[PDB]
């Protein structure tokens, strides 16, 4: 199960059926839960917790210190949930005491080759980060978001649930839930209707989300005006409340 | 000249031809065939079913023949075919095909694929292409001969990159690039013909002028595509190069980078 | 040992006595490593290369590899790296070509983050920061204290000026003058790196002279020639304005506007 050419630190803690491939390093204070497969040529550093049934591929560095100059060697953490796939060359950094001391990833995420997850980022569930996506630090990615290849997210931005970014987008402000963005700099285009259909949203919730986009983006209202105008649909539709909530949480502006 | 470092892992079903080298801590997986004289560096992962031809060079930290990660493309067998005299630099990822399309990723001869480049599932690369650092072919991309993609060129799924074309660094390509065309930017826009390339490869003065003219006919005279094509019939019969240009345009159902 | 028994150290390699080398790393022929330097696991080091003192090189890096530049033909070109540099995961640094310097050169105290690329014949000064996936195509000169943010792309032969700043995803095809901030693809000059200047302790007076100099180059409709002439005076009074002026004067590809 554990290749004899792997190095397993004595204070690492592995569940019974964890696999580790040849020439991988599971460093000190690393915990790996049941059914997780660590590939060959993987470096894991702690303190880090990896859950169950994950898959981590060759040339990944998971749990390293951020090279960010404000980190001074504090024992910050990285927590990863269950059923995640972490592909070739992914870098995931642990947190900083200036935020939460913790980088957190949830469950069922797909993190493709050479993606980067900076210190203090928080990823929800069911997200997809396509190749070379970079979260610079303190980035929050809510459930079911899809960021296409080479998407660059600035520090402190929030990516809403079910949002989508086109290839090579450079994101410098929050992306509301469901919004599709493209370009450098990123601009809002429409809504991720395929992601709604993938999740069996009602046709009525979809039409209401279509209106909700118009309210914020196509009617010249201010954010506050838009918020009041959505208030009703938010109460009627949880789907719309998620949209409404992401815009309300965007203290530092939405992508337009 | 053969040297198989004993720290590498070679599957019993892998097939190695004469003069093959494999560096330490590399993995030549099941159903990988490696042709004559090919050099695999250290820290390479090869996964099959994959056929690699002769006199290739594959550098460290490359993953060649992996499955595409979206499990929505489960299926097997799917394959990878790489021809002869290719250079594959550090950290290159090349994925096999999918049963949902052609079941094969294909690379021809004499290509240079630079560090951290990505060749997505079902893509097809011809011969004498250059993919500069971190070029990313998303999937089902066809790159025709002699094309050059500068550093961090991103190509959308299903796009065709024409023979002898050129992309400036950081291009984001969402539509087909006709043969000989130069594109730049995100999103990518057409700027001119790749005259630097045409000169370096020995194109006739006569062919170069006819291509300069044909660019104008497609992009600058305000014709429709379909008109522009009809106007090119006569030049295309006289100049094989103009024919290659015309054909790339004619086979862009997707649309062309304007 | 300090040298992991699973590493490969070439007989011709020269290592100072307290150098550390992790498992499954390669120190190639004619590679020299100075005192206090730590080489991680899974690092490929090739020569002829000289690495200095107290550097740290992380896993999956290839340092001292041949350039893929098709003009390169197997010549013993060099790579020189100074002291107190950090080279993070997956970084690629290629040696020179005989067609230019025969050497790629890096100074001291630089921070080169993951998957950055330093192309053949580049020269990096001191105290630079190259954020993740910054790519220097070749023959790129980066002067001291420059910060290139993530995914900054630098065309071959470009010069990045001292104390300049590029925004995330910048694609730089022209020279960036000293102290200038650039953003976008294609990169555009926005302002000066005032935040940079304050973090390094520049005097109010120098910052003001630099502010005025920016205007002379970017905001008065001067040709380059005319701006240079008009900066002569202030460049004579302030070393920083001279550095600025020199970066404009030495442009081979024109300057970012
Ligand atoms: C002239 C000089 O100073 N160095 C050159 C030399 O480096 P060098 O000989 O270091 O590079 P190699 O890749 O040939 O070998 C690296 C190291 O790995 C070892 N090894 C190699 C293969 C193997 O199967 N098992 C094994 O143990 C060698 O014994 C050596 O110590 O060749 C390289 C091209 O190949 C060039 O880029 C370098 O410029
Ligand atoms: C594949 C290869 O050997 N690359 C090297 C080559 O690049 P390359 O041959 O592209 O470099 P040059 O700077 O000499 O090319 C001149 C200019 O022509 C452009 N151009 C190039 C090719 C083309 O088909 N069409 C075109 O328009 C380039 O973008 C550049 O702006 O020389 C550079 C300068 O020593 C090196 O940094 C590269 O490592």
């Amino acid at each position: 199960l554990i290749d004899p050419r792997a190095i397993i630190d004595p204070s690492a803690r592995l569940a019974a059926d964890v696999q580790v491939g040849p020439w991988s390093i599971v460093g000190a204070e690393v915990e790996i839960g049941e059914g997780t497969v660590i590939g060959p040529h993987v470096v894991l550093k702690g303190p880090t917790k990896i859950g169950k049934h994950n898959r981590i591929y060759q040339f990944s560095s998971v749990g390293e210190d951020t090279p960010d100059l404000k980190y001074k060697g504090e024992p910050t953490r990285l927590v990863i949930g269950d059923h995640n796939v972490i592909r070739e060359g992914v870098t995931i950094h642990r947190g900083t005491v200036q935020d939460r001391a913790e980088t957190t990833i949830g469950d069922h995420n797909l993190i493709m080759a050479y993606a980067h997850i900076g210190h203090d980022s928080v990823i929800g569930n069911h997200c997809i980060l396509v190749n070379n996506t970079a979260l610079a630090g303190h980035v929050h990615v809510d459930d079911w978001a899809i960021l296409s290849g080479y998407t660059l997210v600035h520090q402190y931005c929030r990516i809403g649930a079910h949002s989508f970014s086109g290839m090579g987008s450079a994101i410098g402000k929050d992306v509301p839930a469901y919004v599709t963005v493209f370009g450098n700099p990123a601009e809002a285009r429409s809504m991720n209707f395929e992601g709604m259909r993938r999740r069996g949203f009602s046709s009525e919730a979809i039409h209401a989300l279509r209106r909700a986009y118009k309210v914020v983006y196509r009617q010249g209202h201010t954010v506050e005006e838009a918020l009041a105008e959505l208030a009703e649909s938010a109460a009627q539709f949880p789907e719309v409340a998620v949209f409404r909530d992401s815009i309300q949480s965007a203290t530092r502006g939405i992508t337009r």
